[PDB]
């Protein structure tokens, strides 16, 4: 049996958070482990509300594709077009910044609380360029702020307006929003851990400001349930919000790298993966987004990450076991 195998390696595994498996588009896995809050007695709950940190990009990605089929943008337009004051760099396409093969990097922020306009007028002033970065994979979260902020300038609407357009209200998302305004109703809270710990004990909590929510545009400033992050991936490859031809085109691996599109592409499927504040988010989906496995955490430890343990499940989903 799936539940009795799935709980096991969680328990073994000392998952906290919530775990959400689908085969052919059926829920055959859905239960929480731990604690949201502890101090509070808090329990997780399937439908409780954890940071889905960078898997937000393959959304941006997605809003970025979704201005590429209404004629909006196009993926070979060059950075330099919507931001004219680069010195360098201005030649890297919209394609290289999707795909994690630009030189551009930003290791922080401003350490105050800004609007939109001005946490993207901070990154295209204070953007460094490697050129020997250029066309090589090379994770740098600088790439989705930017493409957060082409997304602004096409349509006129902030970012966080043409998310919950394109995302929230299209799909009926009742569990996802900004973490800036408060998660709300079955929240959770981010633990810190050491660095050898696998037991939870719950004695210290990860903080987290609001300049450094807002410095998370595009790229890792969401709350989402289980569910919803399921919604959300399998959505996009059922062509329910660009065609499947735009999401093959999309989801495009490189010669350097799997990641193209915003997602890691396998010969099986999609993968995405989030670490911050605390948390730990993983996804794992088939190429029909019909069969795949979310796991998220409030409560991350390098000794006991929940990555590997996704990976296994799916693995084992994918072949019938
Ligand atoms: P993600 O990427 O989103 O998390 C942000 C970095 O990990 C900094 O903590
Ligand atoms: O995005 P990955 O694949 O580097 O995994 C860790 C994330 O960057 C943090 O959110």
């Amino acid at each position: 049996n799936t539940d009795e195998q799935v709980t096991k390696a969680l328990n073994l595994s000392h998952f906290v958070g919530s775990a959400l498996v689908v085969k052919n588009d059926h829920v055959i896995y859905n239960r929480a482990f731990g604690y949201a809050n502890k101090a509070k007695n808090q329990r997780n709950k399937v439908n409780s509300k954890y940071q889905i940190l960078s898997i937000q990009k393959s959304m941006t990605a997605v809003g970025i594709m979704q201005l590429v089929q209404a004629g909006k943008v196009k993926l070979t337009d060059p950075i330099s077009k919507y931001y004219p004051t680069l010195k360098h760099g201005r030649q890297t396409t919209l394609r290289q910044m999707l795909d994690m093969t630009t030189g551009f990097r930003l290791k922080s922020g401003s350490k105050e609380f800004l609007p939109e306009n001005q946490v993207i007028d901070f990154a295209a002033h204070n953007v460094f360029y490697y050129p020997d970065k250029n066309g090589i994979y090379n994770y740098s979260s600088v790439n989705f702020l930017l493409l957060a902020g082409i997304i602004r300038k096409v349509t006129g609407q902030s970012y966080q307006h043409f998310f919950t357009t394109h995302f929230i209200d299209k799909l009926n998302l009742n569990e996802t929003g900004f973490l800036i305004h408060g998660q709300g109703q079955d929240a959770t809270t981010g633990y810190r851990a050491l660095a050898d710990q696998t037991l939870p004990n719950y004695d210290q909590t990860m903080p987290e400001s609001k300049s450094q929510m807002a410095n998370e545009l595009g790229t890792g400033q969401v709350y989402m349930s289980t569910a919803d992050l399921f919604t959300v991936e399998s959505a996009i490859l059922k062509g329910q919000l660009l065609s499947k031809k735009n999401v093959a085109i999309l989801h495009t691996r490189t010669a350097t790298g799997e990641y193209g599109g915003g997602v890691y592409n396998m010969s099986n499927g999609i993968r995405s993966h989030g670490l911050g504040y605390g948390y730990e988010s993983s996804i794992f989906l088939s190429p029909d987004g019909k069969t795949g496995v979310v796991l998220m955490s409030n409560y991350y430890r390098k000794a006991a990450g929940i990555q590997a343990t996704a990976n296994k499940i799916f693995t084992e989903l994918m072949k019938g076991d």
